[PDB]
Parts: C-alpha cells; structure tokens; sequence
C-alpha cells in the first residue's frame, strides 16, 4: 500500500482521521500519524527525535539478534557458553575463567572487566564522534543515510527503492524495539530468557 | 471569583507576579498560570496536553469512586467480596470461584482472565476509536466536549453554566488525580487501603 | 579559552561540527552546544530549562558540601552525631534524643517532625514566592541573577567578569549536579556514605 503523502497508512486504521497531527503530513518514513502528546510539534525537535528513534531502533535489532543467538546456540547447537542468558552474560567477567567466545580458552579470554570497559569507552567515543561529524569512512553527509562507504552493496540507488528500504528499516526496527521491550519485562517478571521462554509456551 | 482572562486566579497566590508564562492567558480552563517548566510554550503541544490533562482527570476521578466503593461497602454495608481492597482486586481472577459482582454467584461470575482482557482490549479500542473520530454515537466536533449524546440534560446549552463547569470538572479531575496519586502511594508505602488508612488516623 | 560566541568550547571536542543546534550560539553561560534530544529547541522552554537548571545546580553545590560535611567531621574532627550518613541522618528525628546539632543536646534539639515539616514548608513557601516576584530583599529583576542584596560584595560590578563568574558558577553546578547523582548511585548500591567509600578506595 501508501506509506507516504496524504494517503498513507495511519496506526489507528479506519479511526484515525482525528488522530493524525497537522504537523505530520507523511514525509519521512515511518509517519503512520502517531504524535499524541505533541512531542513533535516543533520541526527540529521533530528531526532529533527521528534520529533518536532510528539510533534506537538500529541498536534494538543488533540488540535482539545477539540477545537470541547465544543461548539459541546454547539450547540447540551443543555449545558450551559460561552464562548464555542475555542478562546474566555480563557477569562472565567476575567468574573464574573470564569470558571465552564461543567457550573457546584460544578465543578472547578476557578476564579484566576495566580493559574491556576502558577499551569499548575509547572506541565508541571515537565511532561516535565520527558518526556525528567526520571521520575516515567519509563525512556526515546525512546525520542517518551516509550511504558511501556504509552502503557498499548499492541497494539505496534508486530512489524509489531507496524510499521503500527506509519504511521497511523503521518497521523492523519499531519491532525490535518493541520485542527488546518485551525482554526486558520478561526477565525483570520471571528470570527466564526468551528463548527458554518461548519453549515453555 | 474570576477564573478566565486576566483577573484571574493564579496558582502561587499574591506571589504569582513572575510566575505566569506569556503564553498562559486565562483563555481555557483550570488556567492558574502553572507551566514552570515550559512543557506548554508551543500551542499544538499545549492543546494535546490539554486533552491529555482533561482524559486522565475524568479516568481519575473514576477511579477514585471505583477504589473507594466496594472497600466502603464491605467495612460498612456487609457486602462480602473476595478482594475488596483496590490494589488486590485483581487477583481475584486467579482465586477459586472467580471474580463474582458483589459477591453474588449468580453475577457476572468470570473466571477466565483471558477473555476478560479481550473483550476489554476490542471495546475499548472500539470507543476510543469512536472517541477521537467519528462513532455512532455521534462525531467528534470537540475532542473533549462533544455533548450531543454525551450531555443528555442539557447542563451546557447556556455558555458562562458551561464555563462554569468546565472550570469546575477540570478542579474536581485535578483534585481526583492528587487522590488517586495519594492512593498509589500509600498503598506502595504501608500497603493498606485508603478506607482502612481513613479509619486508622 | 573562549566560551562565548561562535568560537566557544564545544560537548564533543574536536568532534562537535555536526552536533551543535542551531538555536544554541554561545549567548548563555554553559553553552557547550549540547542539546541531542531537542528539548530547547522552543526559546521560551530554553529560558525555563536554563533557570531549572541554575536552581538545580545551586541546590546541588549545596548538597554537596552538607553531605560531606557532617561525616567528615565525625570521621576526623571527632564530633559525635546521632547519624552522620547524609542518607540516614533524616531517621535521627524518630530516634530518641532527637536531632542535636554537632551532636550537643544544648543546640537546637528537635524533638517533632511534624513541627520542622511546617516550619520548613512555611518559610520556604514564603522565600520561593519571593524568589519568582517580589520580596522584601528586593523585587524579581533577573529570574537567575538579582545580585543588589544577594551580591553584597560586588563580584558581579563588571560586566567581564560578571560573565566569567557566570561561566565558574555553571560548571561548578554542573559538576555538583554529577557529584550528586553518584552520591545517589553510590548510596543505592552500596550503602555506604561518600567519605566512608572514598576512604576504603
Ligand atoms: C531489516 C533491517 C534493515 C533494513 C531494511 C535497512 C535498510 C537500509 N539501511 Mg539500515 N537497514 C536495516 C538494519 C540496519 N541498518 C543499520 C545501519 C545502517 C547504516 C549505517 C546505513 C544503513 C543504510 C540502509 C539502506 C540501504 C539498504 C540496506 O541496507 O538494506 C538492508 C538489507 C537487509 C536488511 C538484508 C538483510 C541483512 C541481514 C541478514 C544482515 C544480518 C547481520 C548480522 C545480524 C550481524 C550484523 C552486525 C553489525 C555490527 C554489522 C536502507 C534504507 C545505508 C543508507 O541509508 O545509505 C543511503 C547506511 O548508510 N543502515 C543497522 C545498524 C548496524 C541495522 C541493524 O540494526
Ligand atoms: C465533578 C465532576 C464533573 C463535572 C463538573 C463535569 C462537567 C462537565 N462535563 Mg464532564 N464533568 C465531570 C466528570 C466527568 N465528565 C466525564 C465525561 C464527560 C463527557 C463525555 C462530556 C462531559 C461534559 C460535561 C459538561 C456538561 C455538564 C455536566 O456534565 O455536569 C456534571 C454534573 C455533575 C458532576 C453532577 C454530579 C454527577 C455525579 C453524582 C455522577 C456519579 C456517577 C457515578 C460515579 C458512576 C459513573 C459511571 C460512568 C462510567 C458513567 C461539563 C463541562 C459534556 C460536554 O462538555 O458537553 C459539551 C460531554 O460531552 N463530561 C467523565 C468521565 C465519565 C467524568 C467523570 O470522571
Ligand atoms: C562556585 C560556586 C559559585 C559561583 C562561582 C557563583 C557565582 C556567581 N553567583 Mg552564585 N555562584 C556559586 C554558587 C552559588 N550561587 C548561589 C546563589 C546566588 C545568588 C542568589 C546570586 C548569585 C550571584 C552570583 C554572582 C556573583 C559572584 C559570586 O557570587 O562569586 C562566587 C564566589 C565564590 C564561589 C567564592 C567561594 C565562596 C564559598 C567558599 C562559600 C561557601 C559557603 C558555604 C558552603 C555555606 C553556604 C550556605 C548558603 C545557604 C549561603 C556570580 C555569577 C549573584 C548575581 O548573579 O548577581 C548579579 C546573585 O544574586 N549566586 C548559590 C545558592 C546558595 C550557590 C551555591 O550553591
Ligand atoms: C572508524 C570507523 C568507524 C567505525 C568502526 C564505526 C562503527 C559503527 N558505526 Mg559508525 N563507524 C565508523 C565511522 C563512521 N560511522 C559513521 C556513521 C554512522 C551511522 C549513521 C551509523 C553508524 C553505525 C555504526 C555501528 C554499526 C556499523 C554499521 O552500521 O554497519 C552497517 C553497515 C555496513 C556493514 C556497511 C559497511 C560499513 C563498515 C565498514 C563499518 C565498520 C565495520 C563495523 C564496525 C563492523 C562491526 C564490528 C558501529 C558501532 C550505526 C549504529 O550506530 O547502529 C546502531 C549507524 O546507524 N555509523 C560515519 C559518518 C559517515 C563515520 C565516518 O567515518
Ligand atoms: C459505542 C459507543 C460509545 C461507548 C460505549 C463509549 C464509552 C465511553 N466513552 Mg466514548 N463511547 C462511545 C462513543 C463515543 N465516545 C465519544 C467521545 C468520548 C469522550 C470525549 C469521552 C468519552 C468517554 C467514554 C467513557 C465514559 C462514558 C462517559 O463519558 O459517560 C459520561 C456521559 C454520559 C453518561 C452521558 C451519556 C453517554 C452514554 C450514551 C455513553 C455510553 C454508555 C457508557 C459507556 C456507560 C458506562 C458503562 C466510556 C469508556 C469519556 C472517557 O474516556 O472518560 C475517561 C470521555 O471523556 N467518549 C465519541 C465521539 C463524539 C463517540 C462517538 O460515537
Ligand atoms: C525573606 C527573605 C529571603 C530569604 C530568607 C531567602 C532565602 C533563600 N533564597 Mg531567596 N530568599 C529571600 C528573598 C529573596 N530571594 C530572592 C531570589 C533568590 C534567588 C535568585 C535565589 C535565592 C536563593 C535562596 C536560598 C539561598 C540563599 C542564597 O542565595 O545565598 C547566597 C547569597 C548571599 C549569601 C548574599 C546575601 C543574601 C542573604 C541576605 C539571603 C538571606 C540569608 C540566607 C537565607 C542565609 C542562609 C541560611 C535561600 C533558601 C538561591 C537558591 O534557591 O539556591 C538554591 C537562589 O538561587 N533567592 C528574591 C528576589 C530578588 C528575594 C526577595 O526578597
Ligand atoms: C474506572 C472504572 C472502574 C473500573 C476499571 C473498575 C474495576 C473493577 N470494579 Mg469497580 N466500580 C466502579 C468503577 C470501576 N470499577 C465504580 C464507579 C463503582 C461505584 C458505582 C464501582 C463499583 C464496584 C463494585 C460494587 C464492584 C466492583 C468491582 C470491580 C471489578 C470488576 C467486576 C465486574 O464484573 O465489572 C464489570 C461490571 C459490569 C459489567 C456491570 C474490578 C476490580 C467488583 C469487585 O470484585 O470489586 C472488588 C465489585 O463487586 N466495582
Ligand atoms: C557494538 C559493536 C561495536 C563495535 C564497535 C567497533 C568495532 C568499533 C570500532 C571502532 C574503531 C575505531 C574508532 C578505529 C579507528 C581507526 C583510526 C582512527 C585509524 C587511523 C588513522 C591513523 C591512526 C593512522 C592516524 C591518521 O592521522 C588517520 C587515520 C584514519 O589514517 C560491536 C559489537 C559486536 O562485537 C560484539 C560486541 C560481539 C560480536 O559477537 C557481535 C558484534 C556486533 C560484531
Ligand atoms: C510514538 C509516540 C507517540 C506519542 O505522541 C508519544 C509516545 C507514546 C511517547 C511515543 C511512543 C514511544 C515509544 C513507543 C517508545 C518506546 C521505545 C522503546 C521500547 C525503545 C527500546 C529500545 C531498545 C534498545 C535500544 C535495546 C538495545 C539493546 C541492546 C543494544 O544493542 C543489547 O541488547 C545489547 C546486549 C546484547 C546484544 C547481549 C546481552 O547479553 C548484553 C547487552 C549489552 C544487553
Ligand atoms: C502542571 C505542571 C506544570 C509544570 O510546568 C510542569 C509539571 C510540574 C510537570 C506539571 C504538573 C504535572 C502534574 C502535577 C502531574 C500529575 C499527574 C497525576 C498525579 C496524574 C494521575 C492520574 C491518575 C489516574 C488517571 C488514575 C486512574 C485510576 C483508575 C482508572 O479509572 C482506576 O483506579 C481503575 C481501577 C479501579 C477503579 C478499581 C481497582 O481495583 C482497579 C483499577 C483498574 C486500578
Ligand atoms: C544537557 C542535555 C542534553 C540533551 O539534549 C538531553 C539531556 C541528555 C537529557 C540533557 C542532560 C541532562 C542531564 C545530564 C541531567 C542531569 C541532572 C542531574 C544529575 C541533576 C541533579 C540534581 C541534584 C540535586 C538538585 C541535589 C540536591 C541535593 C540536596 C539539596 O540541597 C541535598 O543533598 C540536601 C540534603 C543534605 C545536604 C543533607 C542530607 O542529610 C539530607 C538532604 C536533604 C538530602
């Protein structure tokens, strides 16, 4: 169907005629009409929360696929992880043995929480700062879509194209931020990861 | 006294010289030139914090006869309910013999918490739907005060009686949000009722 | 260096060409160009959050030294109190005793929570009335820097130097504000006052 102009799809379905903002005039991807404490109102502000929405969004989904792979391989595969829970698996530092990838002692087999700390605050800070301004991979020619060098593959050539992949990484991203919010209140509620989880239903 | 324009009243009483935003001119009700944190400078955020403010006034002030009503009837009245405190109510669905109405059997005698929270999830959907577009009770002309089927009697048809009282139900719902925090947390703090916590003190 | 104008100390170093609003440029003490969410994009909620966040700092500068002070005294000085922890010294008033200021019952010896409670919430009911409008220190003529009874000493008489002081004012608030907030984080999870920890670390 339409996901942008005036004829869009609107996320109270055929009762969101009063629902939709003026303001949102379906523009930018993911526009369904959804502003209702008025958030947005302003056009910058509007702006910086579609950049905190779609840095979010990126993490969730690196978030939920590396929050299932462990214990998934854990379950199935036969591989032996120290804490295969996704909330438990930060507290491989302070076991005895570190953390061994893949639970491998000829992988990382780190066993110093301040180096990894240290060495991810170095890191990060720097991948930031480049990703908001700069850096070797080029500039930030766009604060979301840098497709140069971060796009090497060329699926944003075309623009219609372009348009469609956009929608479609907002919507998978929503998702995985929906489900990552779903992990969390699964294991603050039962203790158990959503792996273990789905099994047990 | 004077609740609209600018002889009105103002929330830090003689002291409240400096402390009116310019943007607060005493044009919609419960006007006490309260915005500190200037959450209301922009007038599209204003008005949907206006609807947020009026909706969660109305749910609260029925709330707070909905919280005090079986606890009173069963301390005073004799009625007999499963869980009659607010905060323990709903675990009446998992107890033996359901969730009976007034305690009668032969009343609505739900068991199933599952259908119970469907058929709220579809009506309730339905009538917000209704509520922010359209409906066969009428459409939304106003998005808070649409009484055509919702004011039945007639007590808006004079304009200052209904200025009047859209100052007083915007003071009434403040006044049952204040309650019904208040309920929240004495409830999380000494964990007995607000009828119980009247009795006592 | 320089911390006004458009050649001023930025959030992000050398890596802060793109993060910079442009609503933010140098006119206002602290300006760093650190405003990733928005917030202060509207002029009017940029004013309101620049003086909630003096208040805020001011507070905190406060906080700070009346959280070190007591234990320090007790730890080195020898000056006995009932509880010296800034986080349990608010349960001395329900011990018996009562509060005794340096730990000497001819000091001011509270004995009733209920009478301080009043008190307090009387005169600081009166001095922030006075703050916002008014007062018989001077009326309101700066909402942040009313410096004619308040600035006895006359640090602010020049307008450069007025500026560096207001520049030396918000970030040393800035960095109680920090302090604070890892007093919180550091009493939530160890329960162990600032001085006790900074002494076994
Ligand atoms: C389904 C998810 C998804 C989709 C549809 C898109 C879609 C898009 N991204 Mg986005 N992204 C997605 C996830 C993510 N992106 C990014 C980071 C970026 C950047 C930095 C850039 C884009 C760009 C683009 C565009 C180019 C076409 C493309 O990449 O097709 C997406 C193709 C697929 C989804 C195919 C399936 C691949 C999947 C099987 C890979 C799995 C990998 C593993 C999970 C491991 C990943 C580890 C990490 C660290 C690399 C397009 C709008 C570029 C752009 O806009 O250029 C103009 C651009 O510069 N994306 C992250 C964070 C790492 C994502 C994951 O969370
Ligand atoms: C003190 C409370 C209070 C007051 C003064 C008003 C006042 C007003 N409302 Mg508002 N409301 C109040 C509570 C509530 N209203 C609503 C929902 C609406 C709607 C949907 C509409 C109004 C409208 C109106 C206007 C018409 C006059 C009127 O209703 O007089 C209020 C009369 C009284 C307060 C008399 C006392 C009645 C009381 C004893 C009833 C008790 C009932 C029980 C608690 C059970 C209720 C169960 C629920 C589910 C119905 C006026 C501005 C209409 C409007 O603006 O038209 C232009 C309109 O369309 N109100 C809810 C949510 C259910 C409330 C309760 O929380
Ligand atoms: C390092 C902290 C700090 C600095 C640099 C400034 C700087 C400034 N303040 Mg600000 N303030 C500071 C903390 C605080 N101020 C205030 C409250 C005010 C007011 C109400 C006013 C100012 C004004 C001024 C200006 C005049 C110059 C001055 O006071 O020099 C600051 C000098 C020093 C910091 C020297 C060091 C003093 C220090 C050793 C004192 C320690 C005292 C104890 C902790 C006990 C304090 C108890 C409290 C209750 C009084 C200037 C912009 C005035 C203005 O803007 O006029 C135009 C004005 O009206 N400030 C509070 C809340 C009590 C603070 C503490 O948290
Ligand atoms: C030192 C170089 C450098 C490195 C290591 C990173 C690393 C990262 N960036 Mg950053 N960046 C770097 C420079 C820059 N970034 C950006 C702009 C962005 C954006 C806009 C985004 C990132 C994101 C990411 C993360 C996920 C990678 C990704 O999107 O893969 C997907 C893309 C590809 C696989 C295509 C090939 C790119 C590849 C060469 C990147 C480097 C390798 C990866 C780090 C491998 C993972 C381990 C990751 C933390 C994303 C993020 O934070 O997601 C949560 C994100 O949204 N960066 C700019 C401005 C043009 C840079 C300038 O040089
Ligand atoms: C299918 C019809 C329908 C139903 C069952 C509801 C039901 C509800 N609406 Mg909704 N509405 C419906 C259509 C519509 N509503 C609205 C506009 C609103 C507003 C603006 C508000 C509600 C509110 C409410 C709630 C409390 C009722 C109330 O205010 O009583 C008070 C009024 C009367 C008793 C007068 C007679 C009205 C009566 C016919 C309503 C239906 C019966 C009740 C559901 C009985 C309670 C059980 C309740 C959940 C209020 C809410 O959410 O409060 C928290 C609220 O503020 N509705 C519109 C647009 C014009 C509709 C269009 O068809
Ligand atoms: C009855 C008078 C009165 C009193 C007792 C207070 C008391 C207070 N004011 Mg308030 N004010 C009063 C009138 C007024 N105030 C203000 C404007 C402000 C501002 C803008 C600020 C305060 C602040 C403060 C606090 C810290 C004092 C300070 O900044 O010291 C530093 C200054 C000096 C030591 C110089 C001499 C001033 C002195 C006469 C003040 C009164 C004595 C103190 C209360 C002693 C501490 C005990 C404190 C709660 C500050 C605050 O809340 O910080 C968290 C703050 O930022 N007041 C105005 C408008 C011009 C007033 C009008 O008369
Ligand atoms: C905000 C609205 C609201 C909500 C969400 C609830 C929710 C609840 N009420 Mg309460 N109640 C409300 C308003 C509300 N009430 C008001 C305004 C009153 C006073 C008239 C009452 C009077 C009341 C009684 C007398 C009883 C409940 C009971 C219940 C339970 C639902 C039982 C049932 O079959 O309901 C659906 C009702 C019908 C279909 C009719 C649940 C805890 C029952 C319970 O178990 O309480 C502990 C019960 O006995 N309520
Ligand atoms: C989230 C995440 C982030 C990674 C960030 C990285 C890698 C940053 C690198 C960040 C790397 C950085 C900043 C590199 C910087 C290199 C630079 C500046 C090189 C250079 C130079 C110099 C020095 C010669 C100097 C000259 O003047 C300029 C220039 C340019 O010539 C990784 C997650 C995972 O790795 C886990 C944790 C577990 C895995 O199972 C899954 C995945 C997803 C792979
Ligand atoms: C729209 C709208 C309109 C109205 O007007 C107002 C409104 C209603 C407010 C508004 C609505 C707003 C809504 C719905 C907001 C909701 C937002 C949510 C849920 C965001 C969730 C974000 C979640 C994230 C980034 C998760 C990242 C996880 C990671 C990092 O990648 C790891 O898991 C990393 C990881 C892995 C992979 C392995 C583990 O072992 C260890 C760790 C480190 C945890
Ligand atoms: C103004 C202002 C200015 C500045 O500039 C910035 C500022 C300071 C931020 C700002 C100030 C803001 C302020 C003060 C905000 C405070 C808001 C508050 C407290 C809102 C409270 C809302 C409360 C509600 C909806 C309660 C509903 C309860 C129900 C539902 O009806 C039931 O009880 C239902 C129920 C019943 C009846 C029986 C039970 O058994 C089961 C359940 C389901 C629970
Ligand atoms: C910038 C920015 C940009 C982006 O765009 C968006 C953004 C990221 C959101 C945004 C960033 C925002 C940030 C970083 C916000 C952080 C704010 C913080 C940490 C504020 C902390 C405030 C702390 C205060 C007032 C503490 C007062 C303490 C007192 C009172 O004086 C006592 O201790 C009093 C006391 C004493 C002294 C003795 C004890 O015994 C008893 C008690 C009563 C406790």
């Amino acid at each position: 169907i339409e996901f942008y102009g005036p004829d869009r799809a609107l996320w109270l379905g055929p009762y969101s005629e009063g629902a939709v903002p003026s303001y949102l005039t379906g523009e930018f991807p993911g526009d369904y009409g959804w502003d209702s404490a008025g958030l947005s109102a302003d056009p910058e502000t509007f702006a910086a929360n579609r950049e905190l929405e779609l840095i979010h969004a990126r993490w969730a989904m690196l978030g939920v696929v590396g929050c299932l792979t462990p214990e998934a391989l854990e379950k199935y595969s036969g591989v032996e992880f120290g804490e295969a829970t996704w909330f438990k698996a930060g507290s491989q530092i302070f076991a005895e043995g570190g953390i061994d990838y893949l639970g491998n002692p000829s992988l990382v087999h780190a066993q110093s929480i301040l180096a990894i700390v240290w060495s991810q605050v170095v890191l990060m800070g720097l991948a930031e700062g480049y990703r908001v301004s700069g850096g070797p991979l080029g500039e930030a020619t766009d604060p979301l879509y840098p497709g140069e060098a971060f796009d090497p593959f060329g699926f944003a050539d075309d623009p219609e194209t372009f348009s469609e992949l956009k929608i479609k990484e907002i919507k998978n991203g929503r998702l995985a931020m929906f489900a990552m919010f779903g992990f969390f209140v699964q294991a603050l509620q039962t203790g158990k990861g959503p792996v273990e989880c789905w099994a047990s239903h």
